[PDB]
């Protein structure tokens, strides 16, 4: 049978979640998608030969530390943390978003992907060699994106899939 990947997308608002997932989904860079909506959004790809099926959930609102939104946190199966490269604060909110992944899957295991996102900007703030340290210090891969161009994309999310499969 074909294998479902549930892939959760996280990260401050403005980095580009909605952006990354509907360059995988549409092959458009979307420049404008209501920053409120919270879906998911299902893909078959080829991935080494493989077909499997993307299911993406693109995260979007305020914090809620409920246990029905940790039990649907639960569900996804890897994560991409994503920061812009021209915000800061974006990237010194990732170790919160870890924080939270290995909280409610309750591992220090988990696969997950650091995203840095906005990679087309001249407005860097955000070193390449600060943001690849960081993915260091979790033995996690650092993947350098572009929503608009498409840079990254499927490195992103075909990385996480394979870190599935390295945990499975
Ligand atoms: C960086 C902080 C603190 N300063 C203000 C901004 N902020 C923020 N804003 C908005 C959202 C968040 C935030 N954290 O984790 C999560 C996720 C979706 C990540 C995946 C695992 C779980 S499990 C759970 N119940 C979640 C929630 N709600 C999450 N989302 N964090
Ligand atoms: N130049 C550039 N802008 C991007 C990129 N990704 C997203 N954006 C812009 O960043 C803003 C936030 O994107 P959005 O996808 O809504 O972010 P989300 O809140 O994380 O879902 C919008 O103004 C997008 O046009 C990217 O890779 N490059
Ligand atoms: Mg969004």
């Amino acid at each position: 049978g074909m294998t479902e990947y549930k892939l959760v997308v996280v990260g401050a608002g403005g980095v580009g979640k909605s952006a990354l997932t509907i360059q995988l989904i549409q092959n458009h860079f979307v420049d404008e998608y209501d920053p409120t909506i919270e879906d998911s959004y299902r893909k078959q790809v080829v991935i080494d030969g493989e077909t499997c099926l993307l299911d993406i959930l693109d995260t979007a609102g305020q914090e809620e530390y409920s246990a029905m939104r940790d039990q649907y946190m639960r569900t996804g199966e890897g994560f991409l943390c994503v920061f812009a490269i021209n915000n800061t604060k974006s990237f010194e909110d990732i170790h919160h978003y870890r924080e939270q992944i290995k909280r409610v899957k309750d591992s220090e295991d988990v696969p997950m992907v650091l995203v840095g996102n906005k990679s087309d900007l001249p407005s860097r703030t955000v070193d390449t060699k600060q943001a690849q340290d960081l993915a260091r210090s979790y033995g996690i891969p650092f993947i350098e994106t572009s929503a608009k161009t498409r840079q990254g994309v499927d490195d992103a999310f075909y990385t996480l899939v394979r870190e599935i499969r390295k945990h499975k």
